[PDB]
Formats: C-alpha cells, structure tokens, sequence
C-alpha cells in the first residue's frame, strides 16, 4: 500500500468542493493517482500529529491546499515557520496550492515564509486560466507527481 499524494485540506465549503470535484478526480481519472485526504489538522501544536506521520510513512507526497481558510488553523496564524521546517523535513518537497485570488490577503509573515523556502518547496498557483485541461497548473501538478 503506496499512495501517490496525501492532500491536506481545511473544512471550508469551497476548499472541501474544489478538492472533491476537481482536483481529486481530475488526479484520480487522469493521471490515475491514488490519493489519501482529509481535512484534519495536520500539525496540531506546530508538530506533526500521529495522522500524519502515518501518511507521510504511506504517500509519495503531500499536497497542502493553502487557501486563506487553511491559514486560519492555529499552527498557520502562530508558528508557520515551523509548521513549514516539518512538512519539509518530512515530505522532502511540500506541494503547496495557492489561490491567485487570494495573494493580496495572505498575510506579509506566510508569504515571506513560502518565498523563503522556496528552494525546498513547490508552489502552484491556482488562477482564472488554471481549470482548462491545457493550463500550466496541471502541467506542474503532473510534473511534480509519481510519473506513471
């Protein structure tokens, strides 16, 4: 049992939809992926929680849908630095999606923290162009997967 990504999201109407009904199984049909999700915290107190570590253990990668929502959680708001230092250390590159909509609403501290890190992370921005089947965030997306 090897899953190709665990996909970390937050329980917002639109995040929990944009996960089932288009990212899930644009991977799952497509690319033919198997995925792991769920909309737990994954890092309660700023360290992994037991959820993770077995999911970690289990996927090639990690997905973090990283809307303005998700930065609500209490890791986010209070310790991202660190947040970020684990899911590097654990997933080797943390996928991150990020909304183009949102840019100006994230906060100064998480952007700079994710440009910062950028050499050990990967970032896809999700825009207006990205849903057509020939955008550049599913070329990234394939390309950062388990190549099948």
């Amino acid at each position: 049992k090897m899953y190709d990504a665990y996909i970390s999201y937050v329980n917002n109407e639109n995040d929990r939809k944009f996960v089932n009904f288009i990212l899930k199984p644009h991977l799952e049909n497509k690319y033919s992926h198997k995925l792991l999700l769920n909309d737990t915290n994954i890092l309660p107190g700023a360290e992994p929680s037991a959820e993770l570590l077995m999911n970690i253990s289990r996927c090639q990668r990690l997905i973090v849908v990283l809307s303005q929502s998700y930065l609500e959680q209490e890791w986010c708001t209070t310790n991202f630095r660190q947040g970020l230092w684990h899911l590097i250390e654990l997933s080797r590159k943390p996928i991150f999606i990020i909304f183009q909509s949102q840019q100006k609403q994230i906060s100064q501290d998480i952007s700079q923290q994710l440009r910062q890190h950028q050499p050990s992370i990967t970032m896809i921005t999700w825009g207006a162009h990205s849903m057509t089947p020939s955008s550049g965030f599913w070329k990234e997306l394939a390309l950062v997967m388990p190549r099948k």
